[PDB]
């Protein structure tokens, strides 16, 4: 009848907490059977209870001394630091969701296959392996693959954009900034955040640009965009809800309605990738079910003779957004 | 001239005062305008959550404010007209208020008895004074004027630079830009515009400005070549300005930032900076902008090259001290 | 009965109409007054900075909005006396725009031929009514009524339970409130309030209430009895109270527990916790006030006892829900 | 004993530095230890959100940061006592890491061959310091002595004067206090604090705080007679505390406000306002605590009276004019 695989789940933060409340909310078939992460059930059941984004959890959440009781079904805990130490076998976890930060490589999330898993899907960018965004490049998984990316958030609001604008224009070249929440990798209070000086920087405090590869790796999504994008971040003090903007040369020339009609087309019935004409804001994407929405207000032509920059701007909340993406990819992967 | 009136002792208009006081210009300020009582617009003064304790005494009277223990009428005037400037004299008006910016609206001020009128912000087809930019183009003729916006002071400097040493071709730019004034607390009605109406504290807003397409009143080469908009975050002030170009010919990324260090040598308006800064150690800044090297990102693909050439700015205190060099010299015309 | 006028569609009267389909409530909203456009009031209503998207389809015409399939007739007058209440028969007027709370301002909405008003705040002595507290003080002879502040929803209960169980013979009370639309998003006039001119997302700013020193009108053997303040601060929702009693009783801090619990037990406008929840926990709250058991403290020496209770409210959603209860009670009288 | 070492060059630990430069000590900052490279502690220093530009200059060697152009030595030890203290002859240490809050803890600095500790934190049963309020107690042979919280700095001198002029019989104290560094950023496992975990920037969290439960060991004969906790808010720095205090006579505003006053005069520690202030404008003070007239509240009904009486700190900076206070006489012993 139906595939009943089992998952694990590494790093029950704010991306792995989201990933059960998400799998809970489309009732997928998949069960959560074991978590990993430094703490005990108690401070694990309290964060996932009570959530300051996206509220109270709509489901029951009790903990023993071992386990979390999630609407009456028992989640094993454990609390190992190291991966290769991870009892997956215990309960059966064939599948890990790899949210911890630490296992972002090949070599890396082996681990949890020594552990005895048989897959990993890593929440981040990975280096050169197979790197999925949802409705631009699933298609390329196969039964062979066992870890597998899902790149950034940045990567999810990016690829899609990028990929409508290609298959209707062409890319030349372009540059990217996104307007981004501070995450958990930034700082509370200014002190120091191992090599990058401005993490080190109170985040709900400060404008902080910041690095990220989602345009530098993004061929590894949209092949034929490979050396032809950059870009980087301002954190900026919201908790979540990010927007995203991109200044292309195209292979053509265009008007804004144009490249807004072949953004909507782009759109229509893809649960991965939204559209919008309302003047909305930052905390309207909190809780979107896509992993991006382009902004058809925002999109702007400038032009002098035949030189012309396109502008165009693809929301996303960062969080639970993402989260949809990784779980339609967690659902399809865990299936080969 | 060296007799000047505030209208609109907001945020714009007290800074203004602290900066005239701090670089001992001798220029008098002999009065203010606003919509309130000496008692309100002294604890204003005094008290400031972005720049400190006032470094003066602050006192009132009914009618005036004594600060560093020079007297300053006050007035509550809704319409400019209304405003007695010729009372004690007032020369120079600095317009701070948003609802006179316009050559029309601020002939109100000259109406009733001032000569010339600097607004704080853009203010249509208008002589518009980025200073070290085209501060030159001012002569003793001119009566109302205009600085544009603290983003237009960001990114002219940065862009005159780029058009003298490369030429540009075509440029868009974003702003991610402090909240201000004009935005709201909480979300709530605010005119036509959609999107100022949400509680700026809470989101990132995108916004309109024109500083890249009222660019050519600064710089006329580049007039009809840039375009732009805002994203209004949560930081009280301090603002930076992303500028993305096809410049006239190649160049490296040691290149670019080379011929910005050579611009910003011996400038007072315009800075420099390689270290890994952020917002909050843009407040205060004594610069209209400050170019930040470490930013500096160059797509090529053949033929084809993208630049982003980045810059701070302290929309408030740094944008009022190019507002003073320009004044201080319009006072002398 | 049946038919509802909403004045003011800001922060409580969006949340009105929301609770009011959320519960699907009998009571039928047929109009709006405001001072902007349907499209405007339109794109408030679709998107919320604190509660998200409105969970039912939201369209507007050139005179009204259509918001699940249902015609809400939208009018744009600043007196409610011209109000044309009488054109969809909009009988009971629900007050939330802050500018009429008196019996002798609301009064006007009857005027304009409502039959009985509802003012989402406090209005002077007149009935004064939170949900579960004393509701049954109502009458069907009450035609304006207010249900006092979003403060006055969270200690009244919490104090009733008290009065009731040991007895309060003198106290007072400290909310840490989010901030609201009367205080400032930039350093600049607010009336005569000085406190309230400063930039509310980046200041602890003390703030008047009333909630205690009017609470006779709610609990009458307790008037005179408390006072207190505020301490607004940079959240955009959800707030919490502490009480500092002194007691008819000695006590320990587990009988003062049960005593809460049991006046929270079947009580839909008042809910207990013993978790270590934060003010984000209770954004959403469908209670008036929850009792907070984790924050209870008895302080004593000798017979001298000081006892600090605290209870957190959503002082938007939250005390809209019980606006709502007084409001489905006030309609069937 | 003028050369000194820092354990923590955090908030604290760069705040201490930066006061002892600013009152011009002759005090010998010699070594610091922390986690991490001299690059990543100079950057630190040289740019702070709350504070702005160090005023003296900044630059490192790959063993040492060099500061107003002295060196200062830079161990990364993480066990105190590995800490080679003895190289640049440190013989004070300022132990600012929050890991070391215990006399057993802090004698690990003696092992590695330092002399004295001043803990910048509460540390169980030992001398602990309120300046001009209990300095008196220092002695010769302290050896390891705390400067307890800053929300001691605060009650402490307020309950003082409160205690010699009219007697506190029992109170209850709640800070409304800036987030730190033990809170978080996001939502997240913060050890065993349930509270601790929450997003700091984004929620009110209550908070526990041994001030009022401790005050004991700063004011003797309030040993036991105070109780009290903290609402952790979304304010950087600037925290303000409230003390409901039973006391010894019957008193007037006044008469509570002359009291402070009169204890205030000539009093380097200890400020006063009548002024309409917030947080932000507490940023920066060079007290421990500024006691607040204009939130006095006698709250009476006959016999019975609770006083209500408020004091802003600025938990960093105001702290360590304290901590430096208190460091000077220790010196000199
Ligand atoms: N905006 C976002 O938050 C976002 C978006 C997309 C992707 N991601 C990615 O997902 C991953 C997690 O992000 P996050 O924001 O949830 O981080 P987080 O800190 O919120 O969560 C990380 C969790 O992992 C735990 N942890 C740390 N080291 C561990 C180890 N060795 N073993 C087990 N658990 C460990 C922590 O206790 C914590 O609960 C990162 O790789 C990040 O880049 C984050
Ligand atoms: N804050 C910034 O970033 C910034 C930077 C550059 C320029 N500006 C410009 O300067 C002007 C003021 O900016 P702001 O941020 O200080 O605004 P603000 O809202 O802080 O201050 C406006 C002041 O003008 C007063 N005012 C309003 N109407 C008035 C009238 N009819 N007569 C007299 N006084 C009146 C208000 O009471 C207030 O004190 C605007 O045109 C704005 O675009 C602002
Ligand atoms: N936000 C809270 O925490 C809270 C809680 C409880 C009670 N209240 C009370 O509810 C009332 C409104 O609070 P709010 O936060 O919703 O205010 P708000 O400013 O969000 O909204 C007020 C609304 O009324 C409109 N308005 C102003 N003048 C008007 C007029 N003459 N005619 C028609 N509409 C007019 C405004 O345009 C706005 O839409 C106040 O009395 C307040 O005391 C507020
Ligand atoms: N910020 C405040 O409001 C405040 C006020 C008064 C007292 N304090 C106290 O002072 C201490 C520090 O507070 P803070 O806000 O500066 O904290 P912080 O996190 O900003 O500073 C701590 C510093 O100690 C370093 N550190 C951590 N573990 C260490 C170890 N084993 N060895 C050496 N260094 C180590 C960190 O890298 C960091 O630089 C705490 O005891 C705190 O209670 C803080
Ligand atoms: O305590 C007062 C109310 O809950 C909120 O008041 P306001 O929105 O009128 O400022
Ligand atoms: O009140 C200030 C305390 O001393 C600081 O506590 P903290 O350890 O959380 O910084």
């Amino acid at each position: 009848m139906a595939s009943m695989s089992k998952v694990g789940i590494n790093g029950f933060g704010r991306i792995g907490r989201l990933v059960l409340r998400r799998l809970l909310e489309v009732k997928s078939n998949i069960d959560v059977v074991a978590i990993n992460d430094l703490t005990s059930p108690k401070i694990l059941a309290y964060l996932l209870k009570h959530d300051s984004n996206y509220g109270p959890f709509p489901w029951s959440v009790d903990f023993t001394e071992d386990s979390l009781i999630v609407d009456g079904k028992s989640i094993a805990v454990y609390a190992e630091k190291e991966a290769k130490n991870i009892p997956w076998k215990a309960k059966g976890a064939e599948i890990i969701v790899e949210c911890t930060g630490f296992y972002t490589s090949a070599e890396k999330s082996q681990a949890h296959l020594d552990a005895g898993a048989k897959k990993v899907l890593i929440s981040a960018p990975a280096g050169e392996m197979k790197t999925i965004v949802y409705n631009v490049n699933d298609d390329t998984l196969d039964g062979n693959d066992t870890i597998v990316s899902v790149a950034s958030s940045t990567t999810n609001c990016l690829a899609p954009m990028a990929k409508a604008l290609h298959d209707s224009f062409g890319i030349e070249v372009g540059t990217m900034t996104t307007i981004h929440a501070y995450t958990g990798t930034q700082s509370l209070v200014d002190g120091p955040r191992g090599k990058d000086l401005r993490a080190s920087r109170a985040a709900a405090e400060n404008i902080i640009p910041h690095t990220t590869g989602a345009a530098k790796a993004i061929g590894l999504v949209i092949p034929e965009l490979s050396g032809k994008l950059k870009g980087h971040a301002q954190r900026v003090p919201v908790k979540t809800g990010s927007v995203t903007e991109l200044v292309s040369i195209l292979g053509k020339k265009v008007t804004a309605e144009e490249v807004n009609n072949a953004l909507k087309q782009a759109t229509t019935n893809n649960e991965s990738f939204g559209y919008t004409d309302e003047e909305i804001v930052s905390s309207d994407i909190i809780g979107s079910h896509f992993g991006s929405v382009f902004d058809a207000t925002q999109t702007e032509i400038t032009a002098v003779g035949d030189l012309q920059l396109v502008k165009t701007v693809a929301w996303y909340d960062n969080e639970y957004g993402f989260v949809t993406q990784l779980i339609r990819t967690l659902e399809k992967f865990a299936k080969l």
